[PDB]
C-alpha cells in the first residue's frame, strides 16, 4: 500500500534540504555544468532535447514540501524547461562573457517549491557553442548532470536528422528511495556504521590550509591552471612503477602537500565517493555523492612510494563501506559544532573523461558548481586535446582571496612536479611553499670588536687602566678594581696550596650572595679553573650530586654553610674561619698570570645547571664573545653601574657582573633579602645611583607596583637601560611605564636567551609605539656572530608568518652537557645551515618568523597543553588576564578534572572574580576561559626567580543560568533535546542537540541559525538578543585591534553589499561599514526613496555610536557626493574624520550642464550605458534591471544637483583627499591633471591609478585597491611540534666531525658537510648506544 506521488527524502537528499535552510538568501546549493564544442547547434530542438530529458527524469519533476508535524517530494503534470539563448559574438572576449553569465546564473537561488529545477542555455560565441545545464543539488549530483547531458546530446542529435531517439535507460528513482530506506535498516549499515567510527575514532581538529570556523555556505571563487604535458606524462609512468591508477598518485600529492604545508602529520583529505556503482542508482539521475574521509599519516620520513600505497587501501576501504553517509559520520562522531569539522580539503577521484557529441562535434563537460566550498578543493579534469589535464581550484571565497588561491595551485604544481620525480625520496625533502614565501635570517659574522681572550685576561686589562675606580658595592661596603683584584689574587693562591690538582678543573661554591662570592668567582677564574655555583637553600640531595657530578677539586664555603656538604672526601676551603681568612690576608696579592699561569679561551669558566638536572659547559671565549658582539648596538660605558639581583646559580648574573667589571663600571650586589622586597629595592636602586637594571619580567610587574606608591622616587630614578630576562614581555601592562618615564631618556631592552647560547641570544628594544599594537612578545634580532633559523618538523625552513622551532646556529654555543655526551646528540646537534663541522642547538622554544625579519617567541612547546579540541600557549591566555585593568600579573596552571580529561586553572593576583568573567569572554573563545580562579598575595618566586608552577595552591558539574531571559532559553532546548541537565555554557550538539532542533530553536528565537552552529551556548544566544536589539548603515567587520573605520558609500544604482568583496580584502587593521540608502536593496524595493540630507542625518546618528574609530569615508561614482556630505556634517559634529577617499570621479567643468543632461535621460537609459562599460553584469532578469534604473537615476540626479548647487568653489571641508581612478574609466578621461581639480576641498591631494581597471574597480579590482587604500591610510592554527630527534619509531644516524663531536641525525634529512657517519641506519636508542 505505499504510494507513487508523495515521497521521502533521501538520506542525502535530507541533508542537501538542511544546508539550504541555514542561509536562506544563498544559492551554493545549486549545481550546474556545461559542455564547450566547436559547432553551430540549433536553438529550438536543443530545448526540445532539454525538455524531453526532463520529463524522462524523476528528480526534476519534483517539488518540495513541509509536514508531518517532514519534508515530501511530489510528481509534477509536466516538467518546466526554462531555456535561454544568449550570443556574445559581439564582445571583445566573448569567451569571458560567457563564463560570466554562467558564474552569474548559478548564483541565483531555487524556490524548492516551485518545482523548477532546469535551468538551461544555450550560450554562442565565436569559437565554441556552449550547453549549460544548472539545478540544485538535492535533484542532481555531478555526475547526474553529466547523464542528462549525454541523454540531451542523444535526443538532439537524433531531432536534427528526423530520427526516433532511443528509449531512456534512465531507471525509476522511486526505487532508489526503497533501496535507501532498506540500507539503513540493513546490517550493512550498522557494519559500515563502525568501520567509520573506529576509522575517525581518533579525529581531533583536522587540518586546513587556512584557520576557519563558519560552516561553508558560499559559492566557491575559482581559478584554473594548466597542467604541463611533461608531468602529465610522469604521473602515467610514475603510476604504473607503483601499480595504480595516475589518479591516485595525485590523491597522495595532495594529502602530502597539506602535510608539508601544514607541517602535521595527522591529514584527513574529504573525497567525494560517486556511489553510484553496486546498486540501482547507477542508471537513475540523482544526488547519491558522499565526501568521505581519507586519512593519511603523512610522516616526513615516509617515502612517496609508500603514501602513494595508503591511498590506495585507504580508498579500496572506503569504496567498500562508501553507502554511509558522511553526514552521519559527523554527527556520531561529534564533529558538528563550534569549528568542528569531519573532511578538510577536497579532491576529486572521479574525473570525466569522456567527450560527450551534439551532433557532428565533440565536448568536455565542465562543471561550475557542485556545492559548497569548504576551505580548499581541488578538481582533475581534462581538456578538448587527448592527454591534457587541468587543475581547478575551488575555495571558500570568505576565507580566500583570488590571488591566495592562485597562489596554492601554483604552490602544488611545484609540489607533485618534485613528488613524482623519485618515488623513494622521503616528503620530508619536499618543501610546499615557494623561494617568495620565505625570510632571510641572519647568518652569523665576526664581531669587529675585540676585548680579550679569557674573562681575566681583559679584567686585568682593566685594573691597569682604572685601579682606584669603584668596583664593587655591598651595603656600605665598596672596593676598587685593584682591592677586588689583590683579594682574588690571594685567595688564588691559597687554592694552589690546597689542591695538587692542575689544569681546566671545577670548583663548587656554596656561598650565601655577598663579596666573598665575587671574590671566590674570580679568584677560580684566576686559578685556571670554572666556577659551579649552587645555592645555600638548596636540597641537600643536589649538593651531594653536583659535587660528584663535576668531581670537585674544591668546595668553596662558609662555617654556617659547611654543614650542609657531606664527609666525603673532598677538600674544603671555609672563607670565614678565622684561621683561613688569615691565611689568605698573608699570601701574596700578585697575579697568577705574573707568573705564567691562567685559563685560555676555549677552556672553561662556569657550568651551571638547568632543570634529572644538566649541567651546562660554557667556556671563557663564549662569555667574552657575547659582549665584543654587543657593543654595536648596547655601546658599554665604563661610568655605567649595573646590579646583581639574581642569584649565582642563574645566568644572568653572570650578565649583569661582567657588565661592570670587564668595562670600567660599578657592580652593586643586591642582597636576596631585599630583592623580594620591591618598594626598599626602588629606595637601594635610586639611592645607589644605578644606570642599568635587570629584571625578570614578574619581577618587574611587582616593581612597577611599588613605582605606583612612591612617586617621590619614580622620579627620582636615572636608569641607561630597563632590561626584562629568561621570561616572555606581555608589553600590554607597559602602559604606566611610559606615563611616567617616556621623556626620561631610560631605553627599555628585551632579552630572549637560554643557558645554552651563553645567556641572551637576541634584543629588542620596546618604544612608546609597540606597546599597544600587541604584536605578540618581540624579541627583536639575533646578535652579530648568532644565527637563528625556525624549521619545521621535518628540519625545513617554515615560510613567513608559521609556527616552527627555534635552532640556534653561533658561537655562543656551550661546549656541551657535563658527562651527558647523549644530551650533546640530540641537542647540540649537526648544522646544514652553515660552515662544515659547526653544530645547531635545539631551543625547543616555538617562534614565528615576520617578513620584516623580527622574531615572535610563542613558547616552549613542552608546555602547550591541549584543551577540548585546542591546543593552546599558556602564555597568550596570560596575558589575556593582565588585560583586566586590576589585574597585575597572573599563571596559568593544569589540572585533570573529576574523572575528565583536562581542564585550566589560574591564579591572579590583585593590586588596588566574577568581573573577570564578563571581561574575558568579551575578549577571548570559551575553550581559554579558565574554570575556576584563586585570589593571592605573590606568585611563588622560583630558585632562579621565575614562576614556580609546581608549589602553587591547588584548588579542586555545569554552571547554571543568569536571568531569566536564559532559563527562558533552556526549558526551550529540553523540548527538543529533553530532561538532561544541561548548563548555560554547554554545547548543543554534546547534549544530545541535532542539526535539525537548532533550525526550530534559531526559529523559536528569531535568530539566524549559522550564529548557533558557529557558538552552539545559550549564553551566546541571549548575548546575541540582548547586546544586539530599518539598518540605514551595514557593518562587515568590527574588529578589536582596528586602527581605521572605512564607511563606503554606494555608486549609483549599487546597493552596500557591494563592498562586500573590498571589506574582506581590507587588512584586519580597517573597520569597514557601508550605508544602505532605502530603496536600494532589489530584494526590498518596495519602500521609497529619500532625499540627500536624510540620510546624511540619520547616517551621523548611528555612527556616532556605532563607529569604532578614526572614519576615512570612501565614495565611488555618485557616492561621493554623499561622501563629502558627511565628512563635513561629521567634521561640525565633533566627530574624529580624518579624511576621504573618491572613487571613479573627476568633478565637472560646468556642474549646470550635467544637470541638464541627466534629469534629460531615463534611468533606462543611464544603466544601459553603465552596463556596456561593464556594470550590472551579474543582473540577469527585467525586473531587478528596472529597479535599479529606478535607483541609478535617483543616485545621479541627487549628485548633479548636489555638485551643482555647491559651486566651483565649495564649502572647503580641509581633510586629505585620496583619489583613485582606474585607467580604463571611460567617466574619468584626462584625469592625470585633472584630479588636481580636488584641491578646491583641501590642500593635500594624492592620486593612485590602478590602470588595466575601470569604472566599477572597486568590485572587480578590489584586492588592488585594498592595498592602496591601506598604503595611505594604514594565519593558521596552534599544532602539534613533533621534533624528528626525538622520534622513537624512526631511524636514526650517529654522525661524527673531524673534531669529535657526535650528532643524532635523522636518516630522512640529507647529510649535513662537514659530518660523517659513524653507525648505520638504527634506532633511536641503538645510535646512542654506539658513543665512545
Ligand atoms: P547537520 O548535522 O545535518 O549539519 C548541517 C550540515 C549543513 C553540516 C549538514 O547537513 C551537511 O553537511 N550538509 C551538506 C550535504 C552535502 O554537502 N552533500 C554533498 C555531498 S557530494
Ligand atoms: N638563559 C636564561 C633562561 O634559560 O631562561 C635567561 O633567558 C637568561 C637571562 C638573561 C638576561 C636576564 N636579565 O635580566 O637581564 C635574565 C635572564
Ligand atoms: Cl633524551
Amino acid at each position: 500500500l505505499n504510494p507513487a506521488d508523495v515521497l521521502p527524502l533521501t538520506a542525502a537528499q535530507n541533508a542537501i534540504w538542511i544546508g539550504h535552510q541555514l542561509d536562506p538568501a544563498s544559492a551554493a546549493y545549486n549545481v550546474a555544468a556545461h559542455v564547450g564544442v566547436d559547432a553551430a547547434l540549433d536553438a529550438d530542438l536543443l530545448r526540445r532535447a532539454f525538455d524531453i530529458t526532463a520529463n524522462e527524469t524523476d528528480c526534476l519533476r519534483m517539488r518540495f514540501v513541509e509536514t508531518g508535524s517532514a519534508v515530501r517530494q511530489t510528481f509534477v503534470a509536466r516538467a518546466e524547461t526554462a531555456f535561454v539563448m544568449r550570443d556574445f559574438r559581439a564582445e571583445p572576449d566573448s569567451t569571458g562573457a560567457a563564463h560570466a553569465w554562467m558564474a552569474a546564473d548559478v548564483r541565483r537561488r531555487i524556490d524548492l517549491s516551485s518545482g523548477c529545477l532546469v535551468h538551461a542555455a544555450l550560450l554562442r560565441t565565436g569559437t565554441r557553442d556552449y550547453v549549460y545545464l544548472r539545478s540544485h543539488h538535492i535533484a542532481l549530483d555531478g555526475f547526474g548532470l553529466a547523464m542528462v547531458l549525454r541523454r540531451v546530446a542523444h535526443v538532439y542529435g537524433a531531432l536534427v536528422a528526423g530520427r526516433e531517439p532511443a528509449a531512456a535507460a534512465f531507471g525509476a528513482f522511486a526505487e532508489v528511495i526503497d533501496a535507501d530506506r532498506a540500507y539503513h535498516a540493513s546490517a550493512a549499515c550498522e557494519a559500515d556504521r563502525a568501520y567509520w567510527r573506529a576509522y575517525c575514532a581518533g579525529l581531533d581538529d583536522v587540518p586546513t590550509l587556512c584557520a576557519g570556523t563558519s560552516l561553508p555556505s558560499e559559492i566557491a571563487v575559482c581559478h584554473t591552471a594548466p597542467v604541463p604535458a611533461a608531468l602529465v606524462e610522469r604521473l602515467h609512468d610514475f603510476a604504473n612503477e607503483c601499480g595504480t591508477h595516475w589518479i591516485n598518485v595525485v590523491v597522495a600529492a595532495f594529502g602530502a602537500f597539506v602535510g608539508r604545508a601544514t607541517s602535521r602529520r595527522d591529514i584527513t583529505i574529504g573525497v567525494p565517493m560517486m556511489n553510484r556503482l553496486g546498486g540501482v542508482a547507477a542508471s537513475v539521475p540523482c544526488t547519491t555523492a558522499n565526501v568521505l574521509p581519507l586519512s593519511l599519516d603523512v610522516r616526513p620520513g615516509a617515502r612517496a612510494e609508500a603514501l602513494v600505497e595508503a591511498v590506495d587501501t585507504g580508498l579500496a576501504g572506503m569504496r567498500r563501506h562508501q553507502r554511509y553517509r558522511a553526514e552521519d559520520i559527523r554527527r556520531d562522531c561529534h564533529l558538528i559544532g563550534e569549528g568542528r569539522r569531519l573532511t578538510g580539503p577536497q579532491i576529486n577521484v572521479d574525473v570525466y573523461t569522456d567527450p560527450i557529441a551534439f551532433g557532428d562535434a565533440s565536448g568536455i563537460a565542465r562543471v561550475v558548481s557542485a556545492g559548497p566550498a569548504d576551505d580548499v578543493s581541488l578538481m582533475i579534469q581534462r581538456g578538448d586535446m587527448a592527454d591534457a589535464l587541468t587543475i581547478v581550484g575551488m575555495a571558500n571565497p570568505a576565507l580566500y582571496r583570488p590571488h591566495e588561491l592562485a597562489r596554492w595551485i601554483e604552490r602544488f604544481v611545484a609540489f607533485t612536479t618534485a613528488f613524482v620525480a623519485d618515488p623513494s625520496c622521503p616528503v620530508g625533502r619536499l618543501d610546499a611553499y615557494l623561494p617568495g614565501d620565505g625570510v632571510e635570517v641572519h647568518l652569523p659574522e665576526p664581531a669587529k670588536r675585540s676585548l680579550g681572550a679569557t674573562l681575566v685576561e681583559v679584567f686585568e686589562r682593566r685594573v691597569a687602566e682604572r685601579p682606584h675606580a669603584s668596583a664593587v658595592t655591598l651595603d656600605h661596603t665598596t672596593w676598587d678594581y685593584a682591592e677586588l683584584d689583590a683579594r682574588a689574587n690571594r685567595l688564588a693562591r691559597h687554592f694552589a696550596a690546597s689542591t695538587p690538582a692542575r689544569g681546566n678543573l671545577r670548583v663548587a661554591l656554596l656561598l650565601p650572595r655577598t663579596l666573598d662570592a665575587i671574590v671566590a668567582i674570580l679568584a677560580t677564574l684566576k686559578f685556571g679553573a670554572a666556577y659551579v655555583p649552587i645555592d645555600p637553600d638548596a636540597p641537600a640531595e643536589r649538593i651531594r650530586a653536583i659535587i660528584d657530578d663535576c668531581d670537585a677539586a674544591l668546595v668553596v664555603t662558609t662555617v654556617d654553610l659547611a654543614s650542609r656538604i657531606d664527609a666525603s672526601g673532598r677538600r674544603l676551603v671555609v672563607l670565614d674561619a678565622p684561621d683561613t681568612r688569615a691565611a689568605v690576608a698573608a699570601a701574596s696579592a700578585a697575579p697568577p698570570s705574573r707568573d705564567g699561569e691562567g685559563p685560555r679561551a676555549d677552556d672553561l669558566a662556569y657550568i651551571i645547571f638547568t632543570s634529572k638536572p644538566k649541567g651546562v659547559k660554557i667556556t671563557h671565549r663564549n662569555v667574552v664573545r657575547l659582549f665584543e658582539a654587543t657593543d654595536a648596538w648596547f655601546h658599554y660605558r665604563d661610568d655605567d653601574v649595573w646590579t646583581m639581583c639574581h642569584a649565582y646559580v642563574f645566568d644572568a648574573s653572570v650578565w649583569e657582573m661582567w657588565g661592570a667589571l670587564l668595562h670600567g663600571g660599578r657592580l652593586v650586589v643586591v642582597p636576596p633579602e631585599t630583592t623580594r622586597a620591591p618598594d626598599a629595592l626602588l629606595e637601594l636602586v635610586v639611592r645607589e645611583g644605578v644606570t642599568v637594571f635587570g629584571q625578570i619580567p614578574s619581577a618587574f610587574y611587582r616593581f612597577m607596583e611599588a613605582q605606583a606608591d612612591h612617586p617621590a622616587l619614580r622620579q627620582a630614578l636615572r636608569l641607561r637601560y630597563q632590561c626584562f630576562g629568561g621570561e616572555a614581555l606581555d608589553p600590554s601592562r607597559l602602559k604606566p611605564w611610559f606615563d611616567w618615564h617616556r621623556d626620561s631618556g631610560t631605553r627599555l631592552l628585551n632579552m630572549y636567551g637560554i643557558t645554552e647560547t651563553t645567556i641572551n641570544a637576541t634584543y629588542r628594544f620596546i618604544d612608546e609605539r609597540d606597546v599597544d599594537t600587541g604584536r605578540g612578545s618581540l624579541i627583536g634580532e639575533v646578535y652579530a656572530d648568532l644565527g637563528i633559523v625556525v624549521l619545521d618538523d621535518a628540519l625545513r625552513p617554515v615560510p613567513a608568518g608559521a609556527y616552527g622551532e627555534m635552532y640556534v646556529t653561533g658561537a655562543g654555543l656551550a661546549q656541551g652537557y657535563l658527562n651527558r655526551p647523549d644530551l650533546d646528540a640530540v641537542r647540540f646537534v649537526a648544522n646544514p645551515y652553515g660552515p662544515a663541522g659547526t653544530r645547531m642547538y635545539r631551543s625547543g622554544d616555538v617562534a614565528r618568523l615576520h617578513p620584516d625579519g623580527v622574531l615572535e617567541y610563542v613558547g616552549r612547546a613542552d608546555q602547550q597543553v591541549k584543551v577540548r579540541g585546542y591546543r593552546i600557549e599558556l602564555g597568550e591566555v596570560e596575558a589575556r588576564l593582565r588585560e583586566y585593568a586590576p589585574v597585575s600579573d597572573a599563571v596559568v596552571s593544569v589540572r585533570r578534572d573529576a574523572v575528565g580529561d583536562v581542564q585550566l586553572v589560574a591564579h591572579v593576583v590583585a593590586r588596588r572574580v566574577e568581573a573577570l568573567r564578563a571581561h574575558l569572554r568579551e575578549r577571548v573563545p570559551a575553550y581559554m576561559v579558565p574554570a575556576a580562579f584563586g585570589t593571592l598575595d605573590a606568585l611563588p618566586m622560583t630558585r632562579n626567580g621565575k614562576v614556580d608552577r609546581k608549589a602553587l595552591p591547588d584548588i579542586s558539574v555545569v554552571e547554571p543560568p543568569r536571568d531569566a531571559l536564559d532559563e527562558r532559553i533552556v526549558e526551550l532546548w529540553r523540548e527538543q533535546c529533553g530532561d538532561v541537565a544541561i548548563g548555560i555554557d554547554d554545547n548543543f550538539f554534546d547534549v544530545g542537540g541535532d542539526s535539525i532542533k537548532a533550525i526550530r530553536v534559531a526559529r523559536a528565537l528569531d535568530m539566524p541559525v549559522m550564529a548557533l552552529f558557529d557558538a552552539p551556548t545559550v549564553r551566546a544566544c541571549a548575548d546575541y538578543l540582548r547586546d544586539a536589539l530599518d539598518r540605514t548603515l551595514h557593518h562587515f567587520k568590527r574588529p578589536a585591534q582596528a586602527r581605521v573605520h572605512m564607511v563606503c558609500v554606494p555608486f549609483a544604482g549599487g546597493s552596500a553589499l557591494s563592498y562586500r568583496e573590498l571589506a574582506r580584502a581590507l587588512p584586519d587593521g580597517f573597520a569597514c561599514s557601508a550605508l544602505q540608502l532605502p530603496g536600494h536593496d532589489p530584494a526590498a524595493p518596495d519602500e521609497a526613496f529619500v532625499d540627500l540630507d536624510t540620510t546624511i542625518d540619520r547616517a551621523v546618528d548611528r555612527l556616532l555610536a556605532e563607529a569604532a574609530a578614526p572614519i576615512v569615508v570612501y565614495g565611488h561614482c555618485a557616492g561621493n557626493a554623499l561622501a563629502v556630505a558627511l565628512v563635513r556634517r561629521l567634521a561640525g559634529a565633533g566627530a574624529n574624520v580624518i579624511g576621504l577617499a573618491i572613487g571613479g570621479m573627476l568633478l565637472d567643468e560646468d556642474a549646470d550642464a550635467v544637470l541638464d543632461e541627466v534629469g534629460a535621460r531615463s534611468g533606462e537609459n543611464i544603466v544601459d550605458f553603465l552596463r556596456q562599460i561593464g556594470g550590472f553584469k551579474d543582473v540577469l532578469d527585467a525586473g531587478t534591471l528596472a529597479a535599479i534604473a529606478r535607483m541609478t537615476k535617483h543616485d545621479a540626479m541627487q549628485a548633479a544637483t548636489f555638485f551643482a548647487a555647491e559651486t566651483r568653489a565649495p564649502a572647503r571641508l580641509d581633510v586629505p583627499l585620496h583619489v583613485v581612478i582606474g585607467g580604463q574609466d571611460p567617466l574619468t578621461p584626462d584625469y592625470a591633471r585633472r584630479y588636481l581639480d580636488w584641491r578646491r576641498y583641501s590642500d593635500a591631494v594624492e592620486l593612485d591609478v590602478i590602470p588595466d581597471g575601470g569604472h566599477y574597480f572597486v568590485t572587480e579590482h578590489a584586492d588592488t585597491l585594498a592595498g592602496l587604500l591601506a598604503a595611505r591610510w594604514l594565519r593558521q592554527a596552534l599544532r602539534a611540534f613533533l621534533n624528528p630527534f626525538d622520534d622513537e619509531d624512526e631511524v636514526h644516524y650517529l654522525l661524527a666531525n673531524d673534531l669529535g663531536a657526535h650528532s643524532l641525525w635523522p636518516a630522512f634529512v640529507p647529510l649535513p658537510g662537514g659530518w660523517r657517519v659513524v653507525a648505520g641506519p638504527a634506532s633511536r636508542d641503538a645510535c646512542l648506544g654506539a658513543l665512545p
